């Protein structure tokens, strides 16, 4: 009966589609660059099995120029009070896998903000362009959002990637089971 208890049983993936089984929907401000996006079985040609999770079947695989997409997750529909949010601040986890093929290079970006009732951005986190595994082998980014303040509302969810080499195709850096949660 404590709030810790009523969190962690509410916990959950407030992402919509984080691994293509709905192609792109869900998804706003997606940019297709080269190709564009473009959902793909597991595990890719020349690429690695996803071994961490067995319900992930698909991922999205981007081309020769930048490929990008976001999600605004309001986190007061999802049922997180306002004077929560404000007073205990909970902790807002953010994850994302990604992955290349081994005979390509490619390049990830992700960039998670907090946002305001009016956008102001309150909180970022930004990893910059990010090298992916050579050896085809997925990595899991997390970051954990603390002591943001008041006045958080949304939280803007957005990644992308590109290949290291302007190939047609699809050789750029695959992503898949995103995931932002609010846990105690
Ligand atoms: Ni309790």
């Amino acid at each position: 009966g404590s709030h810790f208890y009523f969190l962690s049983k509410r916990r959950r993936n407030l992402l919509r589609n984080p691994c293509g089984e709905e192609d792109l929907e869900g998804w706003s401000d997606v940019e297709h660059g080269g190709d564009g996006w473009k959902v793909e079985e597991l595990p890719g040609d020349n690429g690695v099995e996803f071994t961490q999770d067995d319900s992930v079947k698909k991922y999205f695989a981007s081309s020769f120029e930048w490929c990008r997409k976001a999600q605004v997750i309001d986190l007061q529909a999802e049922g997180y009070w306002e004077e929560l949010l404000d007073t205990t601040q909970p902790a807002i986890v953010v994850k994302d896998w990604y992955s290349g093929r081994t005979d390509a290079g490619s390049l990830y970006e992700l960039t998670v903000r907090l946002l305001s009732e009016n956008e102001d951005v309150l909180a970022e986190f930004a990893t910059g362009q990010v090298a992916v595994p050579e050896d085809g082998s997925w990595m899991e980014i997390s970051h954990t959002f603390i002591d943001y303040g008041p006045g958080v509302r949304f939280v803007r969810f957005e990644h992308g990637g590109q290949d290291s080499v302007y190939w047609k195709g699809w050789f750029g850096a695959r992503v898949t089971n995103s995931s932002v949660w609010v846990e105690p």
